[PDB]
């Protein structure tokens, strides 16, 4: 070991970078030997990172000295990882000691601006042609642009879309975890590959369900019911039925679920039928309709287990007028029929398809639903229980036509649609098409989903070269090159950067170690009980893990301007708060007459030139209600 020359090499870098950012990294090299060291530092970068300058020549380091190398880096377009490598090798004379150090540093690259989609769909009569709009994809970077074309003989659903959307969802609320676990339950490596989806192996897929089932139980309240963000939170009755539906259906496939977890959950579902009075659904405009949605879903989950008492099912049925959607009437109809009351069961199923959901989104039912969600969930219940086949074709045609065009879908709607597409995946329907990306005519006996690269999409043209109507769906998703125009619908959001004192602070000419106070202001023209505030951080800004609603600040000495902002955040209905590497997340119940204030501390850390993401707010289960605020073009951090 006498020929060794230990060297300490530490890289100072951002927690993450955004696609297009440039950062000035520092490689601190220390010589803790008793003799000088001549070093050759070879720098390389892989993944979505690139070195701006060249690798440096020799490094002369005397004993005890720490030097710094300035390494300008650039983040390449896309989503994934970036890595920087250093191979330090000492250049020494015959009897002298040698340096030999290998180090690698990985940072996540995430684009500054969220993913945008384009969704088209049409029926082409024999001989008719469809071409993608030329304007349609003007905004996307070609590196990130990927599309999927679905062709069918009958009205379809793109299961590839819903699968990709549930897998991409980043937040860990109870409903979002269950929704995201349903595809990993009913799909397989073979099914996934035939759709063009590249996922994990069946063993790893089953291992993902086991870790999921445990995460859902981390949310089970001491009484047996489940809460949306924390075990300590309020009981979510309809979500307890939802989780119980999933937990029961996983056991049916062969996943182990602790018996005490199931027994306590079933005990709640039974309490919901026999005692609806104890249910407190506070943001619900119509209480009778919300309580009915719960009892009906609890009735269906209990009946699949042969645990629903007929007496309770018969009493819920006496109150069928309370229903504000056809989905709870259908769920109760399936329960009554499963429990032996086919008479009352047939009546509830008939009535279910005759009653629509109120098209006014401002009426909160607390069932995470919509017209879309309910129509999908009802198509699956009818098919699975082989009820009304004549009505299934009208419901599928309606659902097919109303689903495809929606820019934003809740997790609940994506799952509802995934389960309805799984229902019709192997549906006979002959089709012939001539496309722009293939010389040989395309044909099929069922819906065939083909993947397309950015080149194939720009010029995409599909012609029905058959004798029967053909259906097409075209879903593309990429990242925009530049920030889109700020927009808002029902919600509104604005971000102001302040100094720790309380005055305004210009994002350009910010120094490393500078502490800033980020003020988020949210208004809504309607009450939005399920609003999620996501504020993506610019790289170079690092989140101080401090909940300012509690009052925990680096300074309590400063007041007047800052003091009232903290007092305002103290008045907010915060449901959940998260301080991540690359974002500040807060789930907040917005009231129309009470504008929401959120504040968080950030520190400018790594010098560079960074893209500033726009602040966004969205209703999690009415996602047409959303806003994206204005942001400065760049954040410059100086040494
Ligand atoms: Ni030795
Ligand atoms: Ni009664």
């Amino acid at each position: 070991g006498h020929m060794a020359a230990p060297v300490i090499a530490e890289l100072n870098m951002p927690r993450f970078m955004a696609s297009g950012d440039t950062s000035r990294l520092t490689l601190d090299i220390t010589n803790l030997t008793d003799k000088p060291q001549k070093l050759n530092v070879a720098l390389t970068a892989s993944g979505l990172l690139e070195l701006v300058s060249d690798s440096p020549a020799a490094v002369e380091l005397a004993p005890g000295v720490r030097t710094t190398l300035f390494i300008p880096v650039r983040a390449l377009p896309g989503y994934g990882d970036g890595e920087i490598q250093a191979t330090i090798s000492g250049l020494a004379l015959p009897g002298e000691t040698v340096a030999d150090q290998h180090k690698q540093w990985k940072i996540g690259v995430r684009p500054a601006f969220p993913a945008q989609t384009v969704n088209y769909g049409t029926a082409l009569q024999p001989g008719e042609t469809w071409a993608i709009p030329a304007d349609g994809l003007q905004n996307f970077s070609p590196v990130t642009l990927e599309g999927q074309l679905l062709l069918s003989g009958k009205p379809p659903l793109n299961i590839a879309r819903y699968i990709k959307e549930l897998k991409a969802y980043p937040y860990g609320c109870l409903e979002q975890t269950a929704s995201g676990l349903f595809p990993s339950l009913y799909t397989n490596a073979a099914q996934l590959q035939a759709l063009g989806i590249k996922g994990d192996s069946d063993e790893k897929r089953r291992a993902s369900v086991d870790i999921g089932i445990s995460r859902l139980l981390q949310m089970q309240r001491d009484n047996g019911g489940f809460a949306l963000w924390d075990k300590n939170g309020d009981e979510e009755y309809w979500l307890t039925a939802y989780v119980m539906d999933f937990l029961v259906r996983a056991g049916e496939q062969g996943y182990s679920v602790p018996t005490d977890a199931i027994n306590r959950g079933n005990e709640r579902l039974l309490r919901y039928l026999q005692d609806p009075g104890m249910m407190s659904i506070p943001y619900a405009d119509n209480l009778k309709a919300s309580k009915f949605a719960v009892q009906s879903y609890a009735a269906l989950v209990l009946a699949r287990q042969q645990k629903a008492p007929l007496g309770a099912l018969r009493e819920i049925w006496e109150h069928r007028a309370d229903a504000a959607s056809g989905l709870p009437l259908l769920q109760l109809g399936v329960a009554l029929k499963t429990m032996g009351d086919a008479t009352r069961g047939e009546e509830a199923i008939a009535l279910a398809l005759k009653t629509p959901r109120n098209s006014d989104e401002r009426i909160w039912l607390g069932d995470y639903g919509s017209s879309l969600r309910d129509n999908a969930l009802m198509l699956s219940l009818l098919e699975e229980n082989k009820l009304l086949p004549d009505e299934q074709y009208t419901l599928l045609n309606t659902l097919s036509q109303q689903a495809f065009g929606e820019r934003w879908l809740s997790t609940q709607e994506s799952n509802a649609l995934f389960l309805a597409a799984r229902t019709i995946q192997d549906l006979p329907g002959k089709w012939q098409a001539q496309t722009s990306f293939s010389a040989e005519q395309l044909t099929g006996e069922k819906a065939q989903n083909s993947n397309l690269n950015s080149d194939q999409l720009v010029t995409l043209q599909v012609s029905n070269s058959g004798d029967q109507p053909l259906w097409l769906r075209m879903d593309a998703s990429g990242y925009p090159q530049s920030a889109p125009l700020p927009a808002n619908n029902v919600l509104q959001i604005e971000r102001h950067i302040l100094g720790t004192d309380g005055k305004s602070k210009s994002l350009d000419s910010l120094r490393s170690g500078d502490l800033v106070l980020v003020w988020l202001q949210v208004k809504a023209s309607n009450s939005v009980p399920d609003a999620l505030v996501v504020d993506l951080l610019p790289a170079g800004l690092e989140l101080e893990n401090q909940n300012l609603a509690n009052g925990s600040a680096s300074l309590e000495q400063s007041g007047g301007e800052v003091q009232n902002l903290l007092n305002q955040m103290q008045q907010a209905s915060i449901k959940h708060i998260e301080f991540r590497d690359d974002r500040f997340v807060a789930a907040v119940a917005v009231d129309e007459y009470q504008p929401v204030t959120l504040v968080y501390l950030a520190r400018a850390v790594t010098p560079g030139t960074y893209q500033v993401p726009q602040p966004m707010v969205e209703s999690m289960y009415v996602p047409q209600w959303r806003a994206t605020g204005a942001a400065e073009d760049l954040l410059i951090v100086r040494p």
